[PDB]
């Protein structure tokens, strides 16, 4: 079984029994056809995964952070398969393929097309393509069934807060394709190149969003100051209360088909 | 009969028999209910108003341009009605009055939304309210019938192009309201408020919308200049044969349903 | 077997056994020759299928939107014939030729006389065309039976009705199809060439049918807001009670022979 990595060419003959990922994204993908990963980066804290797909899967053990991977943590495990980062890994490539064949995909930075091409790559390296194919077809059909029950024109932008500043999630990042693929309105340019925007509070009120979804890296946060603003209150999502705080580790982390389903769910319980 | 306008209220007792207009939406406005100005200040030139317009009316008398209008023809035409642009005409606004009872109504500047008000207020103004009313609701429900049988997301702009450059008209631009009631995607940022963006060839680039319609107000123009770089051939519109020359007093000159609706049916020759 | 559909010839050896529809008319022509589908694109609600219908066949599972089908249910059923819309499902034709059989036949747009040829074709794709010919047969002399029992000279015009506007139903449309077999004469001209007329308020004044039959599609709705005008009560509808509401399933989204008669019977019903 052979796929295309971000090195060039990734094959494996035997099925892995123990798989080791360094990335939610890589997660996700194993958790929507039923394998449990026996080694995570999960930054010490399991709960940063969300429960949808921690909810399918058995525990893992950690390896340590996504940005620094402990290789002494991963070889105990002795895996059989390693599903790295080609952003977070690279350096740590040819370290991490004396333990087990290493397959490099993306994911930070990755929009929501490349996530599920991504997933399709998994499944045919892990001996699940038909199954991955079917999953990805029944994601896609749900997606679908999604925006065809959303009826609003409203617009409805995601971004991460904390105390150092806002950061839009913009139509490319992967949570603007999950919006764009549900029918949401974007009230970012159309021609935005980046997938997380620095966002003072002049581009805050002149983007004024329907609806701000902010995920706290921080309490207090930038949005804690701005509200010391007397203009802050006249921007729509402060007149309507359609400024909610809403899970960082689903909009912002946990890239992925199980995701993309929970922010769907979680967008309709937000429209009511 | 009485109307708010710019000006605060204006009265009339009488229907008025002699209209003249000052504007060529208001030409729109009258011949949309079959009435027929003795009067336009048309530039010296009838064509500038849009067939559309023309055919539904008899012929009128000129009165010169639109932004110095001759006194002395409007007087010898008799007319018992002026409705004149707020913007063009507020110096020789008493001077109109003593002619006779002068409508002082938006009309350069106005959006597709103003420009409605502005018609269903020559509706009473006339003495026709309850057919203007009609042919508004009637214009709406045309536009919104366009914008059901469209079924693109294609980038469409429209620009305006000179030996000097070019101007994009942006999503708040009379055509931009146009264009988004018909459902029609902008390239340009939701946010963006000015109506006009001076256009140099990077931001062409950057922008490249999958249609580029383009009004010359000069032969040759910056485009002329611009094919000789050879980036042009890039653009979309460039590839797919999509940069088209439309009307410019359509696009540029005439505001009104019946120029709205004309858009709508160039628009649908265009996709199709 | 071999049928002409809309790429002429669609063939089958075996009797199909298992199908599945993608349209309400289809569902019909199969009631009507007590054939139960296994799967129906109901848009999740099978009262949008008139009960005439539903009471001949078995209850059947849900295969999703008439716009946009699942073809994930659709290939859990597991069917040995598809019949989908000509016009809705042309892109995803060959993706439904992948799952079983596909029959490509028209039903939105359709008149009264291309519905009863489309069934006919369905007929003889399942293996009934002897008993298809006769019900056709049969419809149409019960049909002619209603005509020759129908003496009444008065204008009946049916109407969807909505908070958007109202769209009456000429002779050139499905509901008009079966009004003009069953011999009653419409308000509108015998010149008129579109199948739904926009129609304003002032419009049905000077229409003015002796019964006005509406399928109402929202609440509130149009007729509401109509209903306030004094000049209301002039309507000969609201003269004699004959302001009728009537199934906007069986007038509007149901087409074929038992729609057709459940019809003729209501319109019996009423004239008694």
């Amino acid at each position: 079984r052979s796929v295309q990595d971000e090195q060039g060419t990734f094959e494996l003959e035997a099925i892995p029994q123990r798989i080791v990922v360094l990335e939610f994204s890589f997660v996700d993908a194993l958790a929507a056809v039923d394998v449990s990963p026996v080694g995570v980066a999960d930054d010490n804290d399991a709960t940063r995964v969300i429960p949808a797909v921690r909810d399918k899967i058995e525990p893992w053990q950690s390896v340590g952070m996504r940005s620094q991977p402990s290789l002494e943590a991963i070889a105990v495990l002795k895996p059989d398969l390693i599903i790295a980062d080609a952003e977070r890994h690279r350096a740590i490539y040819q370290d991490l393929q004396r333990i087990a064949p290493t397959l490099l995909l993306k994911s930070r930075g990755e929009t929501y097309k490349e996530n599920l091409e991504s997933a399709q790559k998994i499944g045919v390296a892990i001996g699940k393509q038909a199954q991955m194919t079917q999953r990805i077809e029944q994601h896609k059909q749900t997606m679908a069934e999604f925006k065809q029950h959303f009826a609003t024109q409203e617009t409805i932008q995601f971004g991460v807060v904390s105390d150092k500043g806002m950061w839009l999630h913009s139509p490319v990042s992967y949570a603007g394709g999950v919006l764009s693929t549900l029918g949401i309105q974007s009230p970012l340019a159309p021609s935005e190149q980046k997938a997380y925007i620095p966002t003072s509070f002049e581009l805050l009120l002149k983007t004024n969003p329907d609806w701000l979804l902010v995920g706290l890296y921080s309490q207090p946060n930038i949005v804690d100051e701005w509200r010391k603003n007397p203009l802050f209150k006249l921007l729509t999502a402060a007149k309507k209360q359609q400024l909610v705080e809403v899970s960082p580790e689903l909009w912002s982390l946990n890239r992925g088909m199980l995701a993309a389903e929970e922010i769907a769910r979680n967008l309709e319980a937000l429209l009511e």
